[PDB]
């Protein structure tokens, strides 16, 4: 229990390292389920699935979907059952017209992704991560890099020059060399030259050919484990890599499960775990979950899986889908607030989050979470299922926060809505949210993994013991 | 040049990693002083001096100061030369009353030393530096540790839970988490104005039993290494530059004076045997100077005034002179070369530079200019410093950039320890540096070709001073 | 009886305090409390012939008070300094040079507000004199000490209902102006040269020096309050009075070392070995910087001129410097700055730093700043803390104390601390005792903090060197 939350920590911190952007998160996350047995699916060919098989698919190589069709998988008494996470974090990412030269020195222009604790990225060692576009020959290549060097530095301006509010324009401009040094080592105007001579040596391709990038600039000292007792867990992107990374763990674990059992009732279910892009941003692109594309995909499954079902008793994709609906659910996985010390007059006395004590089940009146009592209702009971059969208890405390004060908003409600499915909103406790630097509890990574596991394992189950009004 | 700025670089990384405090800097200091055959000295003891020997002390262990008496050190033609850096920074001190736990979170309380730019602080992997002072039977036992694992966290809010403007209250938000309630009773199952989780990494670290630490001072300390920047790797990005970086490179233009004394004592087996050269690391920089190892402190005349004593003791009996009058004589001839880093131009902040006095990164040493003297420099003693730079490159063939600073007449800047030991000592002097940017931050940022300036203009200093003296004509 | 010693000490305290009401007389009162002990008066512009095993006394301008010990094995190799230091003056307020002021038929003084004092609480007060008059007396220029304890002047407050009714602005040139008579009374009188001084003041002066108005030169003198200071509480547990910052915390440096003194002339140990020191300054008050002042000279001379006279050999014959020897001791000397402390205040509990409260009775307060607004490092500390619990060893009794910090938000006032350290190029600590009220006319302070404060100084002088040869250096 103990050695296994450890376990998840340390992989989870070496996958955060890895996927310093969203497009290396896709990767990542691909490769994981790759390494699985899944299927490498794509959007531009005719999908023949097979039930007792699983596929990934990254949309744009910035959104991850992994998904497993039950042996059984039925349109009376089955159920689609999703997992959301959501692999973009708040960064500075290089503009298109980046060369800016002002007092001597080489800077970057940058763009500000989300609703980032700027003022944290100051004084930090900046490397990159993202998608390049470099011409070769007769081709465009798209190639996804990560530069874990420290190569950029955005520095504060020193406290004996001042008499503090940031310029998200001005004062957020981070230097990568001086006129001398370029100068020194030179002996599409809109590209900073420093910029393109680091890139080039990367791509091994010449500054010339380099057309467009989307990188983020990532802190280059690596998640480690903080505390006297080693029992927290500090890294960039914990919002929501550690989420996505849970969803994700718990998804395969799962899909080992059935492969295992197969080496009844978890045959007949459509399994899927979805990590969108831009959620930062308010969710609106084709790859955000406002996006069409999780209804394609489900309606694409539907159509291969149920290919002689439609044909022969005459059913339609809508009829199926509405039907599965029924018995569907959703569980977005997002990062929560843990009760923070230093600022007491944050938290709501009753829905106190604290660290090590389990899963925060998110309540929000305005609908900010997903979350209603009776969806909650059955979670909480998948967890009680998974303690009678594994002896571990699912640790779980309910987060609201105060009436009169506001909060972030989470992908859950957007989902529920497209879809027309039930669902609630779940994370684990964390400090410093949209900082270049985050701290969680290693005993929540834990109970993250083995709830997104109890839900896919008992959620039908827990629905067959229901009684209506 | 270009590959020994890179070695410089390189050697002041290293010592600014292994010094997270002042204790642990002026260990280091004086390690590097007995490797290059320096003689211990305690302020306790009787000084029986000799000429053409280097001596090192330690005042209290947060003070350090070298010494080199030259072969031919004189009343009549000597001088005493001072090079001066700082071995304090600002930083987040442990509390004596430390034991704090809120929200079921044990916390460490915590001072804030000097005027840091404590917003840098948060989100950061923290450790320790510094003095403990434990019992070991019936010996009361310092001993200067340093912890270079992630121990400590000062946790932001999220931004979630706030209504660009960043405003911090000292006492409640700088407050850094150590452990939970349940690690540290879980840990418990395998005097109280001291936290448990820290008395434990203290007891584990020292090797005695919790009971055992008396009283400590410990600074928080990044565990991110200092290292190397840009696309070029043309800069230099670590905690304490200001200034353990200006400090590292008064002792090593000390050490190269010292060593061309030696090499040149070898060699012929002139000017340079007829002075004292002394090399001075304060702490308390950062909130002042006012304490008995701070810039303020009676020690460096009392130093001096000891030396005197001891070098002079025949001629003080035999010629009727007094420690004043020998003392009096050499101050006409001395100077302070007073090192501490300076601000380089700010591409972000155009409206924090004086036009015509901004500093650029590898354009060389700085040459800070106050009117109200937070900066003891004078145009006549600039000159002097400027013409040992000339004579060095007439010699070495190298060339010492210099560049001249001020801040605009309407803006206050911050004051440096020249001016203090001038006052005290009845000594010119100067104050120089190298340009960098983020200056009392947690990270800061300075430039490889500088901190090779730097060491150069101390060793210029230290070399050509004397002679450049004997050029002057007065009114 | 530790409590029955206690209430001694705070009785003791009280009488001094009363007796001196100002930088003045607390020196003339701490010298003659130091001759009682046998110590020799010396005069700054005397030579210094002095000798070891023997107590000494000066009052430079009878305004710095210093009392010093040479042990009788006092030497260079393994003697200490040991120094304590509290400060005589307080706030108040204090006569004017032109002082004659005459408003709606009243005859009034001018007065200068000495220090950052809670004037406000100066207001409806019986006040007395205390300080120094200057007199020609024939072909003399005569130097006097008075102290009138009659209620003689009254500062007063405006009616509330003349004003809007609530909070006060002071405007301190303005309405800090005390009545002395009316012009009917005054009149009436002289009926019965200089007018820069008020006459009804010449005519008090005159009666008390027993000369004429004509012949008072000048003055330095304080208003003070003429309710004499007493026990409070229901059990008589608290003290309270005008001056305990800081002629509380002078009463107890003066107090435990005069005990040492007594250990010593018996009226491991190796207390014969050491130069012991305590020193009252003046002008803490308003920044140190004066000639009686912590900023003065006058210490580092002081310590010269005695290594100068003990070591008379060593230098004339040896050929040691007074320089050397200084450096050499040093190394082994100590400075305990003694200065009354803020007690946690139960009606303002926003002002405490929540780790760092003082209590009543809970012991001496070893008081830390980051700013080094207190001279206290923790190694230092932690020495002190070590003398305390040898003196625990050897006289069954405990000397309490409790750590102080200001709020890292808030700003606290300063001490002489650093300024001594630096100095001299001596370690040191700042410690002090809780009082509530710090700078009114009227403070208040608790009974058993004065007994450790008293312990705490004797514990210090006696087992500092002993402490300082158990200790391992890195
Ligand atoms: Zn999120
Ligand atoms: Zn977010
Ligand atoms: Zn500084
Ligand atoms: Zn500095
Ligand atoms: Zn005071
Ligand atoms: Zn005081």
């Amino acid at each position: 229990v103990d050695k296994k939350a450890r376990e998840y920590a340390q992989d989870a911190l070496k996958f955060i390292q890895r996927s310093g952007s969203n497009f290396l998160a896709c990767k990542n996350l691909k490769e994981r389920l790759e390494n699985n047995g899944f299927i490498n699916l794509s959007e531009g060919e005719t999908w023949n699935l097979n039930k007792n098989e699983g596929y990934v698919l990254c949309k744009e190589n910035r959104n991850i979907c992994g998904f497993f069709v039950g042996k059984n998988f039925n349109i009376d008494t089955g159920s689609i059952l999703i997992s959301i996470g959501h692999i973009d974090s708040c960064a500075l990412k290089i503009s298109p017209n980046n060369n800016v030269i002002k007092k001597k020195i080489h800077q970057i222009n940058v763009e500000c992704y989300g609703s980032g604790l700027w003022h944290t990225w100051f004084d930090r060692s900046l490397g990159l991560s993202g998608q390049v576009l470099y011409k070769k020959g007769n081709k465009l290549v798209e190639k996804l890099i990560q530069i874990n060097k420290s190569v950029l530095f955005l520095p504060s301006l020193a406290i004996h020059l001042q008499n503090v509010k940031i310029n998200y324009e001005n004062h957020i401009k981070p230097i990568i060399s001086t006129t001398l040094f370029n100068q020194l080592n030179k002996c599409n105007t809109d590209n900073s030259y420093p910029l393109l001579y680091l890139l080039s040596k990367e791509l091994n391709c010449k500054e010339e050919d380099i057309l467009d990038f989307e990188l983020c600039l990532m802190d280059t000292q690596e998640p480690c484990f903080t505390g006297v007792y080693e029992e927290f867990i500090e890294g960039a992107r914990f919002d929501n890599l550690l989420g996505s990374f849970c969803v994700f763990e718990g998804f395969i674990e799962l899909v080992n499960s059935i492969k295992n059992h197969t080496s009844d009732n978890i045959h007949n279910n459509l399994y899927i775990s979805i990590g969108y892009d831009h959620e930062e941003i308010g969710s609106l692109s084709e790859v955000g979950a406002r996006s069409y594309c999780t209804k394609n995909f489900i309606d694409r499954i539907i159509s291969s899986v149920f290919k002689k079902e439609i044909h022969e008793k005459n059913l339609s994709v809508q009829e199926i889908y509405g039907n599965l609906v029924n018995r569907s659910f959703i569980l977005n996985v997002d990062m929560a607030h843990c009760s923070h010390p230093n600022y007491p007059e944050t938290v709501q006395d009753n829905h106190q989050l604290f660290f090590h004590e389990g899963i925060a089940i998110k309540y929000n009146t305005n609908k900010n979470y997903v979350t209603s009592p009776l969806h909650a209702s059955l979670i909480k009971r998948t967890f009680e299922l998974y303690y009678n059969k594994y002896k571990q208890q699912i640790k779980y405390q309910n987060f609201m926060v105060k009436n009169d004060t506001p909060c972030g908003s989470t992908v859950g409600s957007m989902v529920a809505a497209n879809l027309s499915m039930p669902g609630i909103d779940i994370g684990i406790p964390q400090l410093a949210m949209h900082s270049i630097r985050e701290i969680a509890a290693v005993h929540d990574v834990f109970f993250l993994i083995k709830g997104v596991f109890a839900f896919y394992t008992y959620y039908n189950q827990v629905l067959s013991t229901c009684v209506h009004d």
